[PDB]
């Protein structure tokens, strides 16, 4: 039930861990989704990759330098594309004096430093690199092929998932930002931190997502006027100090190497990397997602954006509502706790 809607951390045994789909159903039976985000720490014997040394040779084709403007907990960001580099070169840069993690006492002290130094040196991120770095034959929690209902309709019904169910690699350095968002089509996500420094996350319960949008609309009117779903551009930064002051509930947690974070449908989240690191992620869905997909508010203002047709999901998994929905009369309010 999780009535505080606080972020839960799961420590499965190996036997609990083996089957992702089953373990996710279990997390939801304990109210994990109410917080919009959850942590799963695998048992210590499980290693998706024996040795990471080879990853030094991976090319980062399109590093992004993040240019953040604003103050007092409210910022907007834009990107400058930089020359390709290897992971090795990226790590050497991240670890330099100009880019390295500052001295800090504890995670709370580092958090204060992130919010206070955002508009000084511009950090550089490698994101959205296609690929997984799990060894071959690792069959548990394999981000490249989780086999959820997205894969079912893609594979059995020929429906296009627009590449959101394929693996992406992210290489962080100190201060790199992931700005407030929900996933494409308000899907689930999963994020494994392979190695390196931690990533801090913020999350807002899906039941308060519309409250967050209302506040963002008030503090960023020009952005709002330009696009109905402007937070989907992932360029909007809003500090925990501002959320607290305007009564938006949220929680924070720090993800360490070897841990998974899972985001739930319509769970707004943001965060920052503590230092050099490597993470792998993808989007997925369950039957409970379908009602969120059907009402997901989409980016109007650039033709590139991800749109997945919901028809097949409704026809297959909500056959009693299909007709009604095809008539534009399947109107409901989501219960985010159920
Ligand atoms: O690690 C990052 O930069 C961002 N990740 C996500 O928002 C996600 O995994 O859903
Ligand atoms: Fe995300
Ligand atoms: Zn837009």
């Amino acid at each position: 039930l999780n009535p505080s809607c606080k972020i839960m951390t799961f420590r499965p045994s190996m036997e609990e861990f083996r089957e992702f789909n089953k373990y996710l159903a279990y997390m939801e039976s304990k109210g994990a989704h109410r917080a919009g985000l959850a942590k799963v720490i695998p048992p210590k014997e499980w290693k998706p990759r024996q040795c990471y040394d080879d990853i030094d040779n991976l090319l980062i084709p399109a590093p992004i330098q993040q240019m953040v403007t604003g103050q007092s907990g409210l910022f907007t960001q834009y990107n400058i594309q930089k020359k390709a580099m290897t992971v090795k070169e990226f790590r050497q840069l991240a670890n330099s004096g100009k880019y390295c993690t500052p001295r800090y006492l504890d995670y709370e002290d580092l958090e204060r430093k992130y919010w206070k130094n955002l508009t000084f040196v511009a950090p550089i991120y490698g994101a959205d690199i296609n690929g997984s770095i799990y060894d071959e034959g690792v069959d548990e929690w394999n981000i490249a092929r989780l086999n959820t209902v997205l894969d079912v309709v893609e594979e059995e019904c020929g429906i296009s998932i627009e590449g959101v169910n394929t693996p992406y690699l992210y290489f962080g350095m100190w201060k790199t930002t992931f700005a407030w968002h929900t996933e494409d089509m308000d899907l689930y996500s999963i994020n494994y931190l392979h190695f390196g420094e931690p990533k801090s996350w913020y999350a807002i319960p899906p039941e308060h997502g519309k409250r967050l949008e209302r506040l963002a609309q008030g503090f960023f009117p020009s952005s709002s006027q330009g696009c109905d779903a402007f937070l989907r551009h992932k360029m909007t930064l809003i500090s925990p100090s501002v959320l607290k002051k305007y009564g938006i509930p949220f929680d924070k947690i720090t993800q360490e190497a070897g841990e998974f974070m899972i985001t739930f449908p319509y769970g707004y989240h943001a965060g920052f990397n503590h230092g050099f690191n490597c993470a792998e992620s993808t989007n997925f869905a369950t039957v409970r997602w379908i009602d969120y997909g059907k009402v997901a508010k989409l980016c109007t203002c650039r033709k590139d954006m991800v749109k997945i047709s919901m028809d097949i999901f409704v026809r297959k998994f909500q056959p009693d509502r299909y007709q009604l929905w095809k008539q534009g009369k399947d109107i409901y309010t989501i219960d985010h706790t159920k």
